[PDB]
């Protein structure tokens, strides 16, 4: 097998509709949000403007091919893969992807989706020009899927924010939560990322 | 079944240009409204910007399967379904959709499709800045669709969704069902009316 | 016949991109603008924003079928038909459609398609904020087919317009055009749509 | 042949991705902006957003039929044909499309494309609230193709300038250049179009 | 061959998903930008808006022809063919293509593929407003291909930088870069384009 035939193989047999459950166990979503940078804060109307990777991974097994003597990698376009339904419940704006919309397959089927997303967000924006300044929560988890179907898990935290922005990043930290809401009787998982951060000061 | 074969089957067998009506009853749509954030209020031009998740059912039986020893429930891109043709009369800009773009059908053909909707209205704003507050009405219905071919009715805590951290609350919600002939057309069209009744805080 | 064969049928043969004149008579359009709100004006650039119905119709016999033990109509995507190319030539930016672009279509052949439309202008503003008003004219017709091929025609003026407007109308005029322009030989015609306004 | 037969052909035979160079000489486009308003102009950031309506014609004969008993033109997709890949050097935005983008074809191939368009773009302002005015020059050519295989030439000028610009047209002036850019060794051709205007 | 021939045969063959990498060698992509505009320097967020022609180059094998007796060359569009995944890491907004998406190939396989772009960037703008200027930094490189299947490399670049910008350049120097992210173990190649810049 070269690139060529996995690429093929994987178009022709991925099924982007179908969610790789394995055995009625849910499929593993791992999400975790590197920032990179704080555009456009408004501590009136509690808006924040914000750039992040966000590094997605999970496993499709019908993905997988034998890497004997072939690529254990290639790279493919996202409209070719299932990929999970992740949603920010408190955005207030699409997500606008920065970045090619391709994803990593290894030969095992773990995959890796890593966009450069730039969104608006509804979140508590007091304290931004103070010493312990703000926390923004953003909420995200699989809008249709409940946790039978898909699992969501957290994985330096200035580690790749712009050195540029008018914001710094004190704290970023990580919280699973399974919630049912009044829609559904199910109950559905979101990772919650605090982000506490404040103007250079 | 398996998901596989059930998404299999849909994408070749929907036909999400034909209307679902049974035994030329119209098809059964309820719309419900849950607001999740007022995010601009001009009360000079009368404009309100909103975002909501706009709960929508009805049923499809072209989509049914034989549950016997098969999951209850897929999700599928409403690319690959029939959904009404719903519009909001008073809105002044596209709804933007922050979600994917994704219903569930159950084994029996029922549909749910819940996106969330940032959108623009043209509406009462007087007296936002009051305890009575203001109340903008929202109206929703069928564009090209009679009410022989597809009814609208409505289906909890008004504010249960709503963001804290917004600078408006929410007084009430209530719905109001309509049938309105237009001038352009002999048949009659229905609406659900969703008056929002909401003040700055 | 039922709508899944209706529909069927359409999406087989309709050929969007065919204009359906009739034995070399021009295809007879009717469009008539409803205004539902005027948002944003500028005296200073004469620059209106508007929002409208467009309610526009004409015939297409290729779509007709025999509607015994039949529906007499079906709701359609506009891609799997012929539209008319209309263009308002003082438009300054391009419509953007607020509704699901569907039009309905009657086993006839008779065709209603009908969204409405956000769009900016460069008319006269002159006039707005007096008793008397503004008169901006919206001139609407197809942008590529002269008038042996489409014809338009005009077909309440504050009847849908939105109560919460700034603005107000006093008046709605229309008024047919057939104009020779210098990259052409032949007449194209239009329909002018005079919207008298001004602020309450 | 009537005009169903006509444009499934073109449809079907049309190559939209093949330049139609006759005998390895150049495809002459010619190409003419009539201008029909100017929206905004700042004198500091040397900008300026303009409405024309860019004729465009060229020969494709693999077009062309036979149009004995025949209609003489249709109106077809330009996604269904060939189009020069012309842009403007100095655009700072991308060109806003404001009507259908429909080309017309005559039966020996001709082919005219009139976009109305909106765009922006960085030229000299300098002089727009004098009685001299503004000269804005705005440069355009094929991107890819070179002078061997696109040629490109110019064919009232307020002729169709909205009246209720704030802006008036003076003057309009083409002048045809070829250049060799640093990038590669062959020359490329553009028309300069030089629109003096002042503000009223 | 003919240029039908030649663009007919890319259309079947070119697998726009498959790098083309040969014998476990890199793609070796070099790209050079040409600042055509700066367009808004904004002193407070540290965000400047820029036009620049992204000069990109890179062999594709899969794509050669014998040109004997034939065309030597071709323009292509880019969903025809396989195009790396260059991102811009500090870009706060999508690239903008302001030109046809076309790239242009060579019988031997090298394509070269020059959009040009309008984009905004994060970067240092402390200084514009002196003598020394402003130095913004651009990082380029793939989004997902490791040094051992993409490898990047610059190619004076203000040549042909716009007369009427509120901005003029000073300098603009390239390096190469290579960087472990701890997302991933491999390593990824970028250049870093530094535009050395101020008001005029
Ligand atoms: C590929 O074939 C080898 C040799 O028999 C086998 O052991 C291996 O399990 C296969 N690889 C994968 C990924 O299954
Ligand atoms: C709150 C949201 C609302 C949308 O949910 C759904 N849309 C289709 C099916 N379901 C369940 N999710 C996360 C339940
Ligand atoms: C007011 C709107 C106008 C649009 O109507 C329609 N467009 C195509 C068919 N129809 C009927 N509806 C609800 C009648
Ligand atoms: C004013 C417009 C200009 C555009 O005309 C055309 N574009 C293609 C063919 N034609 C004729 N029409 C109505 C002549
Ligand atoms: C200056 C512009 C830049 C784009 O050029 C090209 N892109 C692909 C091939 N070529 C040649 N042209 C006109 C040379
Ligand atoms: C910083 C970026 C992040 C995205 O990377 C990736 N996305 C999918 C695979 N990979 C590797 N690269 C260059 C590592």
């Amino acid at each position: 097998l070269d690139r060529a035939d996995i690429l093929y193989n994987i178009r022709q047999t991925s099924r982007p509709d179908v969610i790789p459950t394995q055995r009625d166990r849910p499929v593993a979503v791992s999400v975790s949000l590197k920032f990179i940078n704080i555009l456009e804060v408004n501590e009136i109307t509690n808006e924040v403007d914000v750039v992040f990777w966000q590094q997605t991974t999970w496993s499709d097994r019908t993905l997988a091919w034998n890497s004997s003597h072939s690529p254990d990698q290639v790279s493919v376009p996202i409209s070719s893969l299932w990929v999970p339904d992740l949603a920010a419940y408190n955005a207030i704006s699409k997500p606008e992807v920065l970045t090619p919309q391709l994803a990593r397959v290894v030969s095992d089927g773990e995959v890796l989706y890593m966009p450069s997303i730039r969104q608006r967000f509804s979140c508590d924006v007091s304290g931004v020009d103070t010493e312990s300044g703000a926390t923004c929560r953003i909420k995200i988890g699989s809008w249709t899927h409940h946790s039978r179907e898909i699992s969501v898990d957290p994985t330096d935290d200035s580690e790749y924010f712009s050195q540029y922005s008018r914001f710094e990043i004190l704290d970023v930290t990580q919280k699973k939560n399974s919630v049912t809401y009044s829609c559904c009787p199910e109950a559905y998982e979101d990772v919650e990322v605090s982000l506490n951060f404040r103007k250079k000061g």
